[PDB]
């Protein structure tokens, strides 16, 4: 085939696994926000310029398909113009120009240097190496051919914010051109092309090793920095921000790639038809690359729409992962026979199930080891996760026993499909559970009937399925193992949960003295914050959002099954739906891990008790902090802490020496003793370790939460 | 074919010590401050290096390893360990003897082989003997597992001496040292990689192969950048006792250890093929010369014992490794070729050293002229020396590009080159006594300039009246015959005692003294080589060593010159200013300020992190309209300058 699709998944794992490694490192405060700036400077000013220089000095401009560049550039310009006008017409008068200057850039710029390059190299190295050059051609060319328009639009906006007695516009045009010329990519590309013309595409040997060493350390480093910068960016957005972000992501990952594919298929005059289809697929894939992080730094330099654009970049990368994975497979699909189609869909199911089960084992271990599964909603989603991991295990066994005798086929098929239906109806069970918890407090919600339904009814349905039906037939896919009776059974067992999901969420919206440690009465405020904590740990919004991201795939499964039931014609319209079902059914572990495998609940609460247990395993028989504490006590004890630390009369006796953790973090941020919330909590943990800060009851360690801690001495 | 790809060694060094230099000026120009470097350090120590070890050791084949040579390196390292430990124990202050005996021997045994050693070993042995690449991931982890526990136990003993209690059993300190060693990402990662190598069949899963390759390839360049980033503001003035212990430790690291490793290899190894054993011993020598690993510095700062000595030793070892790792590798590959190839190799190494050194001289003379230092007479002597050095390097390159060519241009390049070279010696010679006359009086600039340019021209003239250039000689020292060489000897003759009698006037600016001292030592080496040729007249596989040494020096002192002079210390905002006037303007700052004083106050209070962050904050307040120099003539800097506070 044209693309090595089988090697797409590992590269994606490298592309995002490092980013996840850059996230958990930045989430566990391993690398603070300030410490990430050093890595950012290294990747931006030293690794990227060397990469561009080395990759374009050898570049042969005489063997460059300029038609491909023309097609991509006209596609980008057309979408730029479309969004620019569609913004200038309706956007708010006060800041129409600011929106019109950044949104086209967000919809046209791609993260191709750090994220696009590994994927392109994995897919196109043994077939079409020539595709690798256009990343270093299109991105810088489009960086100086489209960005200047947005930049001068931003200058117009800031002039509207700084109106003066001026009429000429040469100043703003010059400033906007200087802004794009000061980008390291642009002038590094200019220098690289100049030196390419100076030399004969032969980097000097004395400097080639240096350039290679400084350039090879960009890809992984850039992904790590992207993961570091992807920490604490996406927050709650207004519904208008919600819809505009939906539109922008659609323009970047659904409109632009289609425009590029159309432009390539219209402009390319290549005689080889196979090369033409490969060119079109490559252009389409190049469209799907996520929003480059440079848009966020552009916006914060301009200081306009920073939060929305940063959330857009982060969410764009998130959706670019599965959209790219689905896309490339869809393009490679119409080149192989249906039996290879089944082989490939089984392979992608196996891979997605492997990674999903690993993530789900991690999440289940976190949930069970933290003892948070005891409470009801958490127990329910826990059962859903066990179902979602059993289905992945069954997918693995299925991949290892497909096309084998029926004796063990019974057990493998029942094991897979009981879990599948368990997830299906457990979605609706979560829906009704949230519905009734919002309907009233202390609702009866018999957990026994719910568990023996989400785990019992699927057993009954799979049992009646196995009793009847015509199980004969050499069917590779699990969907057609028994035949029409099995698919009819899947359809009805699908529709119910969607019916439950389709009603519960609607009503969900419709319904919606002393100084030291003090006595339980003298520390009654500690009891109030304790009751606030147990008021938390419910994460209802997380549960309902989980329900929505599951019912999306549930609707996809409904469409796929009813299509075969009624239309009963593949016609290439059903194969893509089968692929989407294979992706969702065995990939739901990815979303479950993404909402619950890594949250703000395993930072220190389970870590502290794990460390305590490790210490107690041996306890039966076996200075920088000091300087920081000295600084705090000789310099920042007579400061605004005086009103920061205070406790109201706790009934009759009060500590009067307690402060709020979030208030302390905000105070440290505002004074500047720390950098951000992470540095502030690191400072607080150090000061706690110094015997200066401790909880009023010592029950909880210091954290960025509405918890009330004493200042001791 | 040669056992080591010597011709590829120089660019790889330029690959490493270039990127290291990139990490230096990045941190020197405050692009990446001290705190900013910690993110890079964490990324390279907890994500890049562990992945590199995992990937390289899971696929590593333990059944195809020449174990004997690995054993030999461990015995050599243990021998140096034993010698340094016992020698430090016999002579040391009894208040810190244990700390000195715990940190010095590991300094002489641990090497920077993952960041610096690996690229060089790869360059030297990739197209001929790839099997050498495995030992860099076997010699190091085994050495960490088997050597540093003793030094860590010694450090814990010293801490016990500082924290004496009523306990006798040493199981606590042994356990603590073992746990601390095991807690490093370069031991437990070894254990995990070996466990997975045995579990698997040395085939990393395809779902993780790309991830490991992406996370490991971003180490070497990033590790070198972090090394150069930590290599700023570490080396400082030390005491004479500190000086001698430092020189002894560095000599043990780069001279005693490689020779002892070579000896141990030629005993223990039983290779049937002589070529394999010779190349293997050369590998042992080249491993012994790797500079001190930065992990020793983090060990010292963790124990908080002898931080400055250990850091300075690491920095200076990294500096001195490159010249030694170059000349020793060249000398090791020397005895395998015909003498005309040796002469050609000498010309090539001279050319490479000369071109890099000439770029360096452009930098250094630019430092002296743009800063107007060269106008001042103590740097005027420095700069005419540096220009002479630039001309001799350039003449070396033109010599290489015109060797064995027409005499009508060969004589011109000959005079152009040796005028400047005889100059270089003549200058450093008389600049000894000239520094005498500058520190102790009138000095005529005309006489010194016409003695540094005219007198060498006088020897050149009296040389070309009576000489024999008739034969074509690729080497330049003997192109014009013994008359040239005795004239070379005479220039080396007069210069050394003129400098030698000057020393009787120095001890019986300090930067210039250091220049003069080191170049005088190099001139002594050249004089020894020339003396050796002029009376002994026997190569004996030795003249090639001395001739290569003076080729390295005479065309490579400019490296010293730029390294001393080329890098000198003499060469958004609204919020923080709002915070400054709320909580810190009324603080002890109120009690014109010296810029160093306010930088120090900021460091004590904690608004900044280090000197670089403090000066960045000061300049940012300057751009914030708060800090201003008393006249506005200057800009914020860390020096004894009085700056106003505005309002
Ligand atoms: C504007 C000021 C800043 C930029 C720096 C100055 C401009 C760029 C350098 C000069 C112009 C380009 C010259 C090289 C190309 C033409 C000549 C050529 O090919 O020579 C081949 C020759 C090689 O010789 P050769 O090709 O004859 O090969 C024969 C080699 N033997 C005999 C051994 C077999 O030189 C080079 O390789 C080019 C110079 C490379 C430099 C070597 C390392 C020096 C370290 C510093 C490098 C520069 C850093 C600049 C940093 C800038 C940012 C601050
Ligand atoms: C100690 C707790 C933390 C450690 C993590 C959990 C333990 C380690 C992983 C499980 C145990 C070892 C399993 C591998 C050995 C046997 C399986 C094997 O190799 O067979 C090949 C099989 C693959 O099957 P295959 O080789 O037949 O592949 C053929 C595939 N087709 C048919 C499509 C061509 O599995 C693997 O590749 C290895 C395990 C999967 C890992 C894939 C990456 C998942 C992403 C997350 C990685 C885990 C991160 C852990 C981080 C921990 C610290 C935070
Ligand atoms: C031995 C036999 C097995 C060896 C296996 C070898 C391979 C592993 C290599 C080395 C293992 C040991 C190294 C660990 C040392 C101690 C760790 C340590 O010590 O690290 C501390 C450093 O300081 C962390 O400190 P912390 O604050 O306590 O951590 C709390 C933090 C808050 O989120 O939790 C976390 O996520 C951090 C915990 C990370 C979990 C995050 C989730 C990522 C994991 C899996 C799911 C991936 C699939 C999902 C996406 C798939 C596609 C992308
Ligand atoms: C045009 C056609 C030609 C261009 C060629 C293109 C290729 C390069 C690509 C782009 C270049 C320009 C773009 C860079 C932005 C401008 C700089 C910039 O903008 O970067 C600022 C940082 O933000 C500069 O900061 P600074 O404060 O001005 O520097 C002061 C500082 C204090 O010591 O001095 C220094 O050392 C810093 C000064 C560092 C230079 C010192 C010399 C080091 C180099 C070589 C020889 C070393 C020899 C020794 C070892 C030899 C073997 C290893
Ligand atoms: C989960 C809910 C899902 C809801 C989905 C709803 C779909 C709507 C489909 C119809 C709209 C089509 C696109 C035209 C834009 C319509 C304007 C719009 O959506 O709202 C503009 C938004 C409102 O802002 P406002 O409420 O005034 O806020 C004031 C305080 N900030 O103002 C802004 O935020 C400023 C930006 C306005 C311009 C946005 C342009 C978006 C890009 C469109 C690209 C289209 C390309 C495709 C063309 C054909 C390709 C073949
Ligand atoms: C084998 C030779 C070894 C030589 C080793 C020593 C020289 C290495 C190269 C110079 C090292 C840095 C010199 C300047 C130090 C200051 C910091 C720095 O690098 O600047 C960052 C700069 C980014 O640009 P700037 O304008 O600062 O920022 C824009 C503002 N938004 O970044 C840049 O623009 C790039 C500067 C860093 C170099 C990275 C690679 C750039 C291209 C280098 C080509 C190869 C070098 C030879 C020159 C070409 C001739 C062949
Ligand atoms: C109007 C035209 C629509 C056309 C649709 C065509 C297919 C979709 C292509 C574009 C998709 C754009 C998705 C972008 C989502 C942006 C929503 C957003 O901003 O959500 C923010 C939210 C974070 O929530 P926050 O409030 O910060 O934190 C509290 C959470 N408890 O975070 C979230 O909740 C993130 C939500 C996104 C989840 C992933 C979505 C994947 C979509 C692509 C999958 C592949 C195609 C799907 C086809 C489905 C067919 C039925
Ligand atoms: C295809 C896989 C994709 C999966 C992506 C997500 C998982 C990647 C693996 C874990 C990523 C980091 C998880 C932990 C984050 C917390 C910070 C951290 O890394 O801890 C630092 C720790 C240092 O070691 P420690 O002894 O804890 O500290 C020494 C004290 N001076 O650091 C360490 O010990 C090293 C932790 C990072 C590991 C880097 C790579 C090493 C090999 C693991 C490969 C990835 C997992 C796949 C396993 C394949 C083989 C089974
Ligand atoms: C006693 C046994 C003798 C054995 C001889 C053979 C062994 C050779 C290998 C070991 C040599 C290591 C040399 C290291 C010297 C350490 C000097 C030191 O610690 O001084 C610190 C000093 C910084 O002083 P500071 O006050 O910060 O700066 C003042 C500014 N002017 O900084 C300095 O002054 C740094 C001085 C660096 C010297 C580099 C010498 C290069 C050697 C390698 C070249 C090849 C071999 C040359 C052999 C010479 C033979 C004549
Ligand atoms: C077709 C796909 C499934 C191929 C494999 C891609 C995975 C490597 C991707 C897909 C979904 C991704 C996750 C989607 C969402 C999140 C949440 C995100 O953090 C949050 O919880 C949100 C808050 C924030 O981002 O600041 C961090 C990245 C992470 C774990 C992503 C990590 C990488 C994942 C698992
Ligand atoms: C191939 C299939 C399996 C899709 C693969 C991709 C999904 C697994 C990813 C893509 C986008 C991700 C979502 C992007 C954004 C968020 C918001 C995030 O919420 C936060 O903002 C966390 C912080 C907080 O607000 O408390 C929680 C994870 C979630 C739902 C992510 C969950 C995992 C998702 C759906
Ligand atoms: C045989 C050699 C010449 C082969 C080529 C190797 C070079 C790439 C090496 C050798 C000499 C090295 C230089 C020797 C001395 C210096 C000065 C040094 O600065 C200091 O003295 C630090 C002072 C401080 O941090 O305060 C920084 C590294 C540098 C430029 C070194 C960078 C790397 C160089 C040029
Ligand atoms: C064989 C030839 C090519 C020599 C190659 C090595 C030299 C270029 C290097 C090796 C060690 C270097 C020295 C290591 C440390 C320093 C200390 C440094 O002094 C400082 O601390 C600078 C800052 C300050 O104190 O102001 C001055 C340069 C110097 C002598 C370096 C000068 C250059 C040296 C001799
Ligand atoms: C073999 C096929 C039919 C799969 C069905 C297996 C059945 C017998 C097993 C496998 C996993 C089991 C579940 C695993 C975990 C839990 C959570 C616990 O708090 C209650 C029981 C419950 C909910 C179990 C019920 C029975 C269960 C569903």
């Amino acid at each position: 085939p044209s693309m090595s699709i089988t090697r797409l998944f590992p590269a994606l794992l490298e592309c995002f696994g490092i980013v996840l490694c850059g996230y958990i490192a930045g989430r566990a405060n391993v690398i603070t926000s300030t410490q990430a700036k050093g890595l950012g400077n290294f990747v931006s000013r030293f690794a990227l310029p060397a990469l561009l220089f080395k990759n374009m000095v050898v570049l042969n401009f005489s063997n460059v398909d300029w038609s491909f560049l023309y097609s991509i550039l006209i596609a980008k310009a057309s979408v730029f113009f479309i969004v620019c006008v569609l913004t200038l017409l309706v956007a708010s008068p006060d800041s129409r120009f600011s929106k019109a200057g950044l949104f086209p850039i967000f919809a046209t710029q791609s993260n191709d240097f750090a994220l696009g390059y590994p994927i392109v190299e994995a897919l196109y190295q043994t077939t079409y190496p020539e595709y690798l050059q256009y990343i270093y051609l299109v991105a810088p060319i489009s960086l100086m051919m489209l960005n200047p328009i947005g930049f001068i639009f931003c200058e117009i906006q800031k002039w509207k914010d700084t109106q003066n007695a001026s009429q000429n516009k040469i100043k703003i045009v010059g400033l906007g051109l200087l802004r794009v010329l000061q980008n390291p990519i642009v002038f590094m590309v200019f220098i690289g092309i100049a030196f390419n013309f100076i030399l004969d595409r032969k980097v000097p040997v004395y400097v080639e090793n240096f350039l290679d060493g400084l350039g090879n350390s960009f890809s992984g480093s850039a992904l790590f920095y992207l993961g570091l910068t992807m920490v604490g960016k996406i927050k709650r957005l207004k519904k208008s921000a919600f819809v505009v972000l939906i539109l922008l992501i659609t323009a970047k990952l659904l409109v632009l790639p289609l425009l590029c594919r159309e432009m390539v298929e219209l402009l390319d005059k290549g005689d080889s038809v196979v090369n033409h289809t490969s060119l079109s697929n490559y252009a389409f894939l190049y469209g799907v690359f996520p929003v480059a992080p440079g848009v966020a730094i552009f916006a914060t330099q301009f200081n306009m729409e920073v939060e929305i654009i940063t959330s857009g970049m982060v969410i764009s990368t998130f959706v670019s992962a599965p959209i790219m994975y689905v896309s490339a497979w869809l393009l490679t699909f119409p080149t192989m026979d249906p039996k290879p189609l089944a082989y490939a869909i089984q392979n992608v199911s196996f891979d997605i199930s492997i990674v999903s089960l690993i993530s789900l084992i991690w999440s289940l271990a976190i949930l069970l080891l933290s003892k948070k599964y005891k409470q009801l909603p958490h127990m329910l989603t826990t059962n859903l996760l066990i179902a979602q991991s059993i289905v992945c295990a069954g997918m693995m066994i299925w991949n290892f026993v497909k096309e084998k005798n029926f004796v063990g086929q019974i057990l493998v098929f029942v094991l897979l499909y009981s879990s599948l239906y368990s997830t299906y109806l457990w979605t609706g069970l979560l829906a009704i559970s949230l519905f009734l918890l919002k309907k009233r407090e202390r609702v009866q919600i018999p957990v026994g009937i719910i568990i023996i339904s989400g785990w019992g009814i699927p057993a009954l349905l799979v049992g009646v399925l196995l009793i009847t039906g015509k199980h004969n037939g050499d069917s590779i896919d699990s969907a057609f193992f028994y035949g029409k009776e099995q698919m009819i059974t899947t359809a009805v067992t699908l529709f119910c949960s969607i019916l439950i999901a389709g009603i519960s969420l609607m009503c969900m919206n419709q319904t919606a003295h002393c100084v030291s440690r003090c006595n339980s009465q003298s520390c009654i405020l500690a009891q109030e914050e304790e009751q606030y904590l147990q008021s938390g740990d419910q994460q209802l919004t997380r549960h309902v959002l989980l329900c929505l991201l599951l019912i999306i795939g549930l609707f996809a499964n409904l469409s796929s099954c009813l299509w075969w039931l009624f239309n009963q014609e593949p016609g290439r319209l059903y194969v893509e739906l089968q692929f989407f079902c294979a992706v969702f059914n065995f990939g739901q572990g990815f979303i479950s891990f993404g909402i619950f495998g890594l949250d703000k609940h395993l930072i220190i609460l389970p870590f502290k008790r794990r460390l305590e247990f490790l210490w107690n395993n041996k306890d039966t028989a076996e200075e920088e902090i000091k300087m920081t504490c000295q600084q705090f006590i000789h310099y920042h004890r007579d400061l605004c802490i005086r009103n920061i630390v205070k406790e109201r009369r706790c009934g009759a006796k009060t500590s009067a020496g307690t402060f709020c953790g979030c208030d302390l973090v905000s105070w440290l941020i505002e004074v500047g003793l720390a950098s951000d919330r992470g540095e502030a909590v690191i400072y607080g943990d150090r000061l706690v370790q110094g015997g200066v800060i401790q909880h009023i009851t010592n029950e909880y360690e210091f954290r960025d939460e509405y918890l009330f801690y004493r200042f001791l001495q």
